C-alpha cells in the first residue's frame, strides 16, 4: 500500500463552545489530508486530551465540528454528515480533503449544539 497522496496539514485547534468561541487559544495540531473527521478529532483533541482513551474520545457525530476553512467559510463537519445517507455508496467518513481545507485551517467544536446542515427545502 503506497499511500502518500495525503498532506500532513496544520490545523488550528479551537472550540466554538462560547467564552472562547473563536478566541480561546488556537493550537497548531497536525493532521492528514486523508484523515477522517473522527481521526482529526482525535489528533486535535490529543494535545489537550492527552491520555484520553478511545471510548472517551467523542465522535464528531455527537458533537459538531464547525470547520472554519476560512476560504469556504465554515461548515459543520461530521464523520458522516452528507455521507450519513445510507442508501448505497454514500456511507463514507469525511476527510478534510472533502472540504479541501488549506494548511492552517481552523476547527471549532461544539458539544452538539448546532448541526446546521442541509435542510429539506424546495
Amino acid at each position: 500500500k503506497k499511500d502518500v497522496e495525503y498532506r500532513p496539514l496544520t490545523l488550528n485547534a479551537l472550540l466554538a463552545v462560547g467564552p472562547g468561541a473563536g478566541e480561546a487559544q488556537g493550537v497548531p495540531v497536525k493532521v492528514l489530508d486523508c484523515d477522517t473527521i473522527s481521526q482529526a478529532k482525535e489528533k486535535m483533541l490529543d494535545q489537550l486530551y492527552k491520555g484520553v482513551p478511545l471510548t472517551q474520545r467523542p465522535d464528531p457525530r455527537t458533537l459538531d465540528v464547525e470547520w472554519r476553512s476560512g476560504v469556504a467559510g465554515h461548515l459543520i463537519l461530521s464523520d458522516e454528515d452528507v455521507t450519513s445517507e445510507v442508501q448505497g455508496l454514500f456511507r463514507r467518513l469525511n476527510t478534510l480533503q472533502h472540504y479541501k481545507v488549506p494548511d492552517g485551517a481552523t476547527v471549532a467544536l461544539v458539544p452538539c449544539l448546532t448541526k446546521h446542515v442541509l435542510r429539506e427545502n424546495q
